[PDB]
Order: structure tokens, then sequence, then C-alpha cells
């Protein structure tokens, strides 16, 4: 799930 936000920066 984090990688799936962080993908943002
Ligand atoms: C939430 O975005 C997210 C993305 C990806 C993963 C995840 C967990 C484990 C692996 C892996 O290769 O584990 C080997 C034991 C890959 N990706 N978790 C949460
Ligand atoms: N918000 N995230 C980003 O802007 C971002 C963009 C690119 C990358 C990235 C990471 C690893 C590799 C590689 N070839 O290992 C290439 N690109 N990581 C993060
Ligand atoms: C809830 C959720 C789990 C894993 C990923 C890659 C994205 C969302
Ligand atoms: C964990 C996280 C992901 C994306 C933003 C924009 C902020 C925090």
């Amino acid at each position: 799930l984090a990688a799936a936000l962080a993908q943002a920066l």
C-alpha cells in the first residue's frame, strides 16, 4: 500500500 501511494513522489 505504501508503495502504491509513494509513486506520487
Ligand atoms: C503497497 O503498496 C505494497 C506494495 C508492495 C508490497 C510488496 C511487499 C513485498 C514484496 C516482496 O518482494 O517481498 C519478498 C518477501 C514486494 N512488494 N507491499 C505493499
Ligand atoms: N515518487 N517517486 C519517483 O519520482 C521515482 C521515480 C523513479 C524511481 C526509480 C527508482 C529506481 C530505478 C531503478 N532503475 O532502479 C529507477 N527509477 N524512483 C522513484
Ligand atoms: C491495498 C493495496 C495493497 C497493495 C498495493 C500494491 C496497493 C494497494
Ligand atoms: C506516504 C505519502 C505518499 C504520498 C504523499 C503525497 C505523501 C505521503
